[PDB]
């Protein structure tokens, strides 16, 4: 009478059918079976990442025991699962859990060996002292209770295994996470409870997908568990959908969409609109940069080739290095996809080179090993890179970190790892790379590809894609960029109702001006600032300007007036 | 018929009316809805600041469900909150296992609500959880999460995560106008509509402790209370927000309104109020510093980046102070560092940290760190002229971009600090030589960079005495403990303005000279005689010293 | 007082019940007062079969405790609160102080004959 007010009845449950329909895995119920049929020491205990099946191997035996398909001696076991909480509950005295736990001890060795026990999480079984938790070493070496269990693999080596005379009577039953196609089998198994659940149906096109794509993109679970959330998630949504708000089926399409709008990747298969804006994305890219049509296209391709389906999925989707002169446009067009592609301008995880002279440095972008300074913290990019797997990785002027820095990424480019001191991996396998440079600075394409040939080495020249050389700045096109921070100077100047009337003398002056050879662009936004702003702040704090007042600019020759 | 005894409800409760509107934040509610209707994880939790409406949305579940909007799965059900004071050993146990076991008993619709289970998880819960025959609509803060239920749960696998975030103030002041009519009953008095935004956008911007649903009825719900008294002008309104806002804030009430205009263009001799003189480099600053709170030039610059330097001891930390309790309304919101010890290129880097694993890490950089927390202070350079030549660079894209990254990877943000490169060097020279200096010894690409390059000058001696009264009148606050006053002579003054110029370092004796003779003499006096309470104490000058 | 002798397994059972009984006798007349009303949690081997004549009102009840105590034996139960109304009390002020003491210093003089 004491192992039914602290016990439920896996077995009496069974026969209901308030079980699931446990599907596969027949080696460790083989075993199991096998450790739980043996003279002593009969305890066997399922280890296992969490969320891989380890109850439901129980779940299984359960049902197997109830069918009648296990050997002689294992018929009408009536397995039970204690639920040691239940018993620590209400004891503030000395000697009562102990009194609590001897009841029901003994009230399985009265009966015969007929009461199969299961304790979930038995790590939970060390505590309670104050001898505790010990009481049952003198049984479990001699075959009187069976107690199946099952417990994380983290959990096992940190609360059990301290207590090596208690782990040695234990069976360790190892416990892997099933492949893709064992969880295709699950799910087709399973895909009848979700149908009556929920009013819907499911398709085994959606089945296989959910499978494939929670694999590839979900990489911090595992899957016999990972894959079920997406079907339940869609059909949940498809549900409130299709009911009580002012293609009757969830599909393949539904479980991407999830997978998208959860952890923002655009994983699917490409419905329409996005293609649309990606016929007409390099002539879009072309408007915030102008010229570079040889640099545009490539980086255009790239994401072209990886949302098409056509690229090889454990790589990174693009590893471009493009150098040239100075003030051209490398790090504004590395900016202007970071913006056409996640709509924001700090979704980009831009890191210098100028701080990364010494070579101690690099312990920022890494971490610390164990027993140092900084490192529960980790490490700067492995962090930013964790959440928000979907950015752009700027290397901005990689030629000042001395040449250990290099061998760091270099394998991040051509695989897509990098671990941190904790020891973790983070996959760079759908973000782009990029990495520019000022080496060479004046040479034709044959005398910077030697620079680069002599301060590289062979084995990282080979890793990344086309090496990209920008062009110089022809001067016909100067007045489109001048136009564009005018453009964005007039922007600023929204919060109040003032326009501008820019003459076309001024553009040309101003474009002529504050263009030097040397330094390509670099003056004209201070050349801008100097030129207006400060004028059209005095104007406008010393009255005589208000605002909506569309006032016009003049060459007055020497300098810029209004 | 097990439970009534011992706990509430919110089910029944709700057919009675006793509930208040549910008026705005319908998404939440659809969210909650279609996580509880699944079949793993179906128990979410609302993680929010508190006072932000998690009882209000459970609440305007509970009432949208007595009417019927929800699906039959999850209608004709009744909902019930726990009252978590009942419980808190051998009762915060025994009464758990007693309410589980009614629950178990109950066997359906008893949908739960458990407010502020991050005290509760702990684990016997799970075997009935996992069974599936109770749900758990549970809310707490999102750092009291992270704490217990990512540790100590050993059940987060089962926990949905439903976002609350504050409201903005214009459905904060829908809530509000929404909540007027039951503000008949309680108290009695005709609220205007103007108080209503008032009092919200007044809360938004001071008031910081609370948020914003729950921290806009501390207000005019005070403002009809205290209105009550008058009864042993039934109108409230901006005013009678605002006199209760300023003495709950303790600023008094002259900033109710005209933030933008006034504390910009009071700038002026309120300045001067606490540094006497200098009236070129305060309008000049003053000028400056106005120039940018107009939304012209590029957002991504610091507030001010300008410089001033000349003589010791005139003033230029003293401005500093006043520019920073004036602009940020706290005195004590600089960083004084000191720019004598980096020349040496192994000493650079101890201002912006150094990597993770090496000596100084946990410090922090002496830069970065003083200003990842309060990013609205003025950081001061002092002796920056013999900084060695590679904090220029730092300071560079300091002043070029609002932007800075110390040794931890984190970036700071400088574009709204004020930052003063003081100096020494020259101060002989009226006006040229002094420039020769800063042009000789400072990269010229820098200045221009730099805002308005503004010299100092000396004191007067009919002005210097103003400050001796300043400090005079500091130490007439303390002694008041013996009610005395000092009968202060005008050549006692003078001899103090004398005694207290040393021109190499301007008034920095003062503190110590007119404490030492005053304080100690009188002191002396009180201890031993010929003084006592409400004396008037005169002071004049003997031969050499200044006797009593 | 009320369990100073009581061991014959009732006594004080019926006496409380018996004094309570009283209490409702005379109804509005008498204001009960319990002064430090934490300890009637247990008492017993009083506060469980107080409970049911409070919820009609009759007995008025007025009652004082320390704020930290009240969240530490009363606040256990919550069957208890939904009959209990707090009303803080402030500790006097400077000038408050000094009214009292003039109020009071006229009985220390006859005390002390000073
Ligand atoms: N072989 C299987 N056949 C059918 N369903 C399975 C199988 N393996 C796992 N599942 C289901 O996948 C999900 C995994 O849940 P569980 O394995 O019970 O969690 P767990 O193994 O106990 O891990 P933790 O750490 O204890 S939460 C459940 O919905 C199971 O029903
Ligand atoms: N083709 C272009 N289209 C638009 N803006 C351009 C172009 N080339 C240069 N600019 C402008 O030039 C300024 C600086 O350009 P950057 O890309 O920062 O120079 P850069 O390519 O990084 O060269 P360095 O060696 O790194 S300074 C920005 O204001 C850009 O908008
Ligand atoms: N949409 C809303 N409709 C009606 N009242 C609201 C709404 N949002 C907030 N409130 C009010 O704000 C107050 C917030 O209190 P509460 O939600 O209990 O705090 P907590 O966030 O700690 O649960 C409630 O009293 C509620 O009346
Ligand atoms: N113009 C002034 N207004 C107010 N106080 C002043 C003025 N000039 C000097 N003082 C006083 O003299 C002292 C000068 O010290 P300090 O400000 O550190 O000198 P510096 O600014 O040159 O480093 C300060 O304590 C300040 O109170």
């Amino acid at each position: 009478q004491a192992l039914q007010k602290y016990s439920t009845d896996l077995t009496a449950r069974a026969r209901e059918g308030k079980l699931d329909p446990v599907i596969g895995r027949d080696n460790e119920i083989r075993r199991v079976v096998q450790v739980l049929s043996r003279r002593t020491k009969n305890n066997p205990v399922l280890i296992g990442e969490p969320g891989v099946g380890k109850t439901a191997i129980v779940e299984g035996l359960a049902q197997r025991i109830v069918a009648g398909d296990v050997p002689e001696s294992l018929r009408d076991k009536t397995i039970v699962a204690l639920d040691l909480g239940s018993m620590v509950a209400g004891s503030k005295y000395r000697g009562e859990f102990e009194e609590r736990l001897k009841a029901v001890l003994d009230d399985i060795k009265n009966s015969a060996g007929q009461i199969i026990t299961f304790i979930d999480e038995l790590h939970t079984i060390v505590g309670a002292g104050a001898d505790a938790g010990n009481m049952i070493k003198p049984m479990l070496a001699r075959g009187e209770l069976r107690l199946v269990g099952a417990t994380t693999l983290d959990e096992y080596r940190k609360h059990i295994e301290k207590d090596a005379a208690l782990e040695r009577r234990f069976q360790q039953v190892y416990v892997g996470e099933p492949s893709v196609e064992d969880t295709i089998g699950i799910l087709r198994g399973l895909k009848d409870r979700y149908e009556v659940h929920h009013g819907v149906r499911i398709t085994d096109s959606a089945l296989v997908a959910a499978a494939t794509l929670s694999d590839r993109y979900i990489t911090a679970r595992f899957l016999p568990d990972k894959a079920i959330d997406l079907v339940d998630e869609a059909a949940s949504r498809l549900r409130m959908e299709i009911d009580s708000r002012p293609k009757e089926e969830v599909g393949p399409d539904d479980i991407a969409d999830v997978v998208s709008a959860w952890t923002g990747i655009p994983a699917g298969r490409l419905l329409e609109g996005e293609t649309a804006k990606l016929l007409r994305m390099e002539d879009e890219l072309g408007k915030r940069v102008i010229g570079q049509k040889a640099a545009v296209t490539a980086v255009s391709d790239a994401v072209r080739r990886s949302r098409a389906g056509v690229s090889d999925p454990n790589r990174p989707t693009g590893a471009f290095m493009f150098l040239g002169p100075t003030g051209v446009g490398k790090t504004e067009l590395a900016k202007a996809l970071a913006d056409f592609l996640f709509d924001d301008e700090r979704a980009m995880v831009r890191i210098d080179m100028s701080e990364y002279g010494e070579k101690h440095t690099v312990a920022r972008l890494i971490g610390a090993p164990p027993g140092y300074v900084g490192y529960e913290a980790g490490g700067q990019l492995t962090e930013a890179v964790r959440r928000r797997p979907y950015t752009v990785v700027l290397f901005d002027e990689i030629e000042k970190a001395h040449p250990d820095v290099f061998d760091v990424l270099l394998q991040v480019l051509d695989e897509g790892r990098l671990t941190d001191g904790h020891g973790r991996t983070v996959d760079f396998r759908n973000t782009i790379l990029i990495l520019t440079s000022n080496l060479g600075s004046g040479g034709s394409a044959e005398q910077v590809l030697a620079a680069v040939r002599a301060t590289f080495k062979p084995e990282f020249i080979n890793r990344l894609d086309d090496v990209l050389i920008f062009e110089g700045l022809n001067p016909e096109e100067l007045v489109r960029i001048v136009d564009i921070q005018l453009a964005q100077l007039g922007k600023r100047l929204a919060q109040r109702r003032l326009q501008l009337q820019v003459s076309l003398p001024a553009k040309r002056w101003l474009a002529q001006r504050g263009f030097d050879p040397v330094y390509g662009a670099r003056p004209l936004r201070r050349l801008v600032q100097q030129a207006i702003g400060d004028q059209l702040a005095k104007m406008l704090l010393a009255g005589q300007v208000h605002d909506g007042d569309t006032v016009p600019v003049n060459v007055s020759p020497d300098a810029d007036s209004l």
